[PDB]
């Protein structure tokens, strides 16, 4: 029901794919969409603010483009700075236990590339393992990701169908 979408794109105005995906949620009740590079242009994160928002939602969605098979660096900094002892883990660290955790990621390469025998050799499930392990450690339930391939070169209509598929997935109950 209550879904926090944390979008991590260095320039959401120049973005093509993630911008389109984000647009489909600007009116869905229950959705809190945020543009983190926009809110923290100097990457100085308000830890308590972030923590408090996670607390108030039932599902947390990390949305980003696939950059070198990982995320943009602000998400990495977000994990490091926000997920603290006594909050996310550790003795009292139980604030996220029970909440849902999912990744929505767009990739330039085709789906064919992400498999054994394909040009990138590994399935997306393999590449996203740091995020799944993060989920595992902090007590959240790891949901299947939303993945969009051929991002940027897939075509006008394909992108539109991709966007509507993104919306259904993010709102889907599992
Ligand atoms: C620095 C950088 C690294 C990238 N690394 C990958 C990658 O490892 N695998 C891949 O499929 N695409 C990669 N891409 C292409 C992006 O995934 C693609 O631009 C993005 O998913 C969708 O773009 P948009 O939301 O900004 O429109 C990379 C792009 C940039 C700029």
């Amino acid at each position: 029901m209550k879904v926090l979408v944390l979008a991590f794109h260095p320039n959401m105005e120049q973005s093509v794919v993630n911008r389109a995906f984000a647009d489909t949620l600007k009116d869905a009740p229950g959705i809190t969409l945020r543009d983190l590079y926009q809110e923290y242009p100097d990457e100085a994160i308000d830890v308590e603010k972030e923590q408090k928002l996670c607390e108030e939602h039932d599902r947390i969605v990390f949305q980003f483009p696939l950059y070198w098979y990982s995320s943009p660096p602000l998400l990495k900094k977000w994990l490091d700075h926000v997920l603290l002892y006594g909050w996310a883990y550790g003795t009292n660290g139980t604030a996220l236990r029970g909440k849902e955790f999912m990744v929505a990621v767009s990739a330039g390469a085709p789906e064919e590339a992400y498999q054994a025998g394909g040009s990138n050799h590994y399935a997306i499930s393999e590449l996203l393992r740091p995020f799944q392990a993060t989920s595992n450690f902090i007590g959240t339930t790891y949901l299947p990701p939303y993945v969009f391939y051929q991002a940027g070169t897939a075509g006008k209509s394909e992108l539109a169908e991709g966007a509507t598929q993104y919306r259904e997935h993010v709102l889907k109950s599992f």
